[PDB]
């Protein structure tokens, strides 16, 4: 076959260890064995193929699941609770490699990721260009207004030695 890897739907590094995409399907198990997840954060609320259930256990990858209800704008409402649960499993550098994944990896993926980049100290327009590079044309104005107002405090003392950016 030779060219035969197939990254996931909008499939991205973020950072060292850190991953973001759409939902993965069985086309995609090739490529994502050779990043040697530890951890996957899904972020829709419906239950987990078999298919994939299948690969995680394979793989020996932890899955944790922060439901966020896939609401179209501007019927969205992103539950901060649930990006706080996860920024702080994606905080713990012991979970990398993790994968974060949505649906299509542009809404509920983008704002976990946004909400990262404030903590990293990250101008506004930076975080929203990055969001908007995987939105296109479905950006939210909506997501970026929830990272502009997410309350980083709780998260400040946490060090972030496993960054490329220190």
């Amino acid at each position: 076959e030779e060219l035969h890897l197939i990254p996931p739907l909008n499939f991205s590094m973020v950072d060292n260890g850190i991953f973001r995409s759409g939902f993965p399907d069985s086309a995609n198990f090739s490529f994502l064995q050779t990043l040697g997840l530890r951890s996957i954060i899904y972020l829709c609320p419906e239950p987990y193929p078999e298919s994939n259930l299948q690969f995680l256990k394979s793989n020996g990858i932890r899955l944790f699941q922060f439901g966020i209800e896939g609401n179209k704008e501007p019927f969205v409402n992103i539950p901060d609770h649930k990006i706080r649960m996860a920024l702080k499993v994606l905080l713990d550098e012991k979970n990398h490699p993790v994968l974060i994944h949505c649906k299509r990896g542009k809404h509920r993926t983008g704002c976990l990721v946004g909400c990262l980049r404030k903590l990293q100290k990250w101008c506004l327009t930076s975080i929203f260009d990055e969001y908007q590079r995987f939105a296109a044309a479905k950006a939210r104005v909506s997501d970026q207004r929830f990272m502009e107002i997410f309350d980083v405090s709780s998260f400040s003392h946490i060090p972030m030695s496993f960054s490329c950016s220190i």
